[PDB]
């Protein structure tokens, strides 16, 4: 080479990452257009202001061993998603009720996994009139990543924005944080339990709610596993809001009465769950999320209150659509009604 080497030539890992083939480098460049820059940030942006936390910044830099036009989505070094994305072209999407077909190479969408075929300028118009809904090229590598971050947000969820999140609450009700950490609740269990409400969809807007319910439960208990059970039942209504909007029916998942008693026998034993167990609470699982398919209703099940720790920590690893609540977290003004079951067939 020509310049010597410098500590400038170190290239820490990033958070979040994106691998760009050269036909992709106008859409994400600096000086020319950027038409997904944009749409990148409009992302972040409804996202802090959704799910309550800055995602990291996307380092963007090309690779000119991947295919022209295909780009690789990175998280901490390792790739968490790739796809094409063709230029001057868009995408026609099928959300199961578009009538007819188009030419074009035919796909599938790396969000929804629906149906979707690329098609060229023109057909635009005469594509949405048969019931399609047409995204630019950049959109689809922002769905793409829009889809990873949502996907990903508890492990997006380091301990750098669990102090820069406690730096944005501690500016608008200092009382609490000053403290609250490192005083009678470490940084360490703070991120731990913003983390696992990530973890299960449950978003962390609510910073009052929270740290007065730990700076309420802590001194008498210090498990972010258990701290977070606790703080659940405080985001109750805001958790039933969720998944049940309106003022109407609780159309939820149960299991049975002695199902109950038999998982609730293996609690207390010991630190484990016996195996043969397993495959059957798996396939009878997904056995009811089928029924709440075909019926319109929320993929939501509703357990004991010690039951619910670890029926998310083993169903959702596996069914990850799955939504696994509390007798305690649901609020008291709603009407339950057990549409499907979990039970012995």
């Amino acid at each position: 080479s020509v310049v010597e080497a410098t500590w400038n030539d170190v290239q820490l890992e990033d958070s979040l990452g994106m691998e760009v083939g050269y036909r992709l480098i106008p859409m994400v460049d600096f000086q020319q257009d950027g038409e997904l820059l944009g749409r990148i940030r409009s992302i972040r942006k409804k996202f802090a202001q959704d799910m309550g936390f800055l995602p990291p910044v996307v380092h963007i830099r090309d690779n000119m061993d991947l295919q022209p036009a295909r780009y690789r989505i990175l998280m901490k070094g390792v790739e968490i998603g790739s796809g094409d994305a063709y230029p001057g072209r868009w995408l026609a999407i099928n959300p199961g009720t578009a009538a007819g077909t188009l030419p074009g190479e035919k796909t599938v969408d790396p969000a929804f996994g629906l149906d979707a075929i690329w098609i060229e300028s023109a057909l635009k118009e005469q594509a949405q009139i048969q019931g399609f809904t047409v995204v630019e090229a950049s959109t689809v590598v922002a769905m793409h990543l829009n889809h990873l971050i949502g996907q990903f947000s508890a492990e997006l969820f380091g301990r750098q924005e669990a102090q820069q999140l406690l730096d944005r609450v501690s500016q608008e009700m200092p009382k609490l944080t000053e403290d609250l950490v490192p005083g009678v609740v470490t940084l360490t269990t703070l991120h731990k339990v913003l983390q696992n409400l990530l973890a299960e969809k449950v978003p962390i807007r609510d910073m009052r709610t929270i740290l007065e319910t730990l700076a309420e439960h802590a001194p008498l208990q210090s498990d972010p596993h258990e701290l977070t059970a606790v703080v659940r039942v405080a985001l109750g209504r805001a958790i039933t809001q969720q998944w049940f909007p309106g003022n109407e029916e609780v159309q939820v998942i149960g299991l049975d009465t002695a199902l109950e008693r038999l998982l609730l026998q293996a609690l207390q034993g010991g630190g484990g769950l016996e195996p043969g167990l397993a495959d059957r609470l798996l396939a009878q699982t997904q056995e009811a999320l089928s029924r709440q398919e075909m019926l319109g209703a929320p993929p939501v099940l509703l357990v004991n209150h010690a039951l619910r720790p670890l029926l998310s920590r083993f169903l959702r690893r596996s069914l990850p659509q799955l939504v696994v609540l509390s007798n305690l977290e649901l609020s008291d003004n709603r009407h339950i009604r057990m549409t499907a079951t979990i039970g012995g067939k």
